[PDB]
């Protein structure tokens, strides 16, 4: 591991937090939900209480676009694509809305309906521009990973860590998408998440680190809670914010 490996590798690490950051803003699932509970609710009575969320800039848009050189060339081009999508998207989605509440007011129904439509459509591109985001990073983040911890004891219990909580994340992405659920591609996840603990309860016991390993042994065991609790949400009919809350407040603790 030289110095050039080290730059390479952390400006690798860079762009995925800052990727972190911009989806988080950028796809707020709730705020998404919100948006198209008020949408479908407005079609139906005033809802003169609703306030709903507005859309945020969009922030550190000069970063994602560009992403750099540690990066090979189609890996850069897949993520700008993904991210222009994205932006894209989310302009038409909010445009919609608008254009949606003339319709509305016009006494359009049935225009009213189909832009509706859209709008569960373009709110699934959303979301999936935003996870394959993450998964097109995934493999490069690994492999920067093994370069900044190439001399540390715990490398591979650290590893473990940043990794299931990212499908944790994940999972909670897709569960939030109350109006279009893909059970099938939660579950598909949650095995992922279990694979990926069965890998972490291999590992040894590292000597002289007591602290460390009682932290990562609790966070082991947080991360089968949250496995289980996926399981039982999935046995239910549709989604709640309550189980989405409680399954976030599952990953919080755990990450603590």
């Amino acid at each position: 591991v030289s110095t050039a490996d080290i730059e390479n590798a952390a400006e690798v690490i860079k762009y995925y937090n800052t990727s972190l950051g911009v989806l988080k803003d950028m796809v707020k699932e709730k705020d998404v939900n919100a948006v198209l509970d008020y949408m479908e609710q407005k079609g139906k009575t005033p809802a003169l209480s609703a306030i709903v969320p507005p859309a945020v800039v969009s922030k550190d848009s000069a970063i994602v676009l560009n992403p750099g050189n540690c990066f090979n060339e189609e890996t850069r081009r897949n993520l700008k694509q993904n991210y222009t999508g994205l932006f894209q998207a989310r302009t038409e989605f909010y445009a919609n809305f608008d254009t949606y509440l003339s319709y509305l007011k016009k006494k359009d129904v049935t225009n009213a309906k189909k832009l509706l439509d859209v709008n569960y459509q373009l709110s699934t591109q959303m979301s999936e521009y935003k996870q394959n985001i993450f998964d097109i990073l995934s493999p490069f983040t690994e492999q920067a990973e093994l370069v900044l911890l190439v001399d540390n004891p715990l490398k591979a219990q650290i590893m473990s860590v940043r990794k299931m909580s990212s499908t944790m994340q994940s999972i909670l992405n897709l569960y939030a998408r109350k109006h279009r659920m893909d059970g099938p591609r939660i579950d598909l996840k949650v095995a992922e998440l279990t694979k990926q603990l069965d890998a972490a309860k291999k590992l040894p016991v590292v000597n002289g680190h007591e602290g460390e390993m009682k932290s990562y042994q609790a966070f082991l065991s947080q991360v089968e809670t949250f496995i289980k609790q996926v399981k039982k949400v999935r046995e239910k009919g549709e989604y709640s914010d309550a189980d989405y809350d409680m399954l976030t407040s599952a990953f919080e603790t755990s990450i603590i």
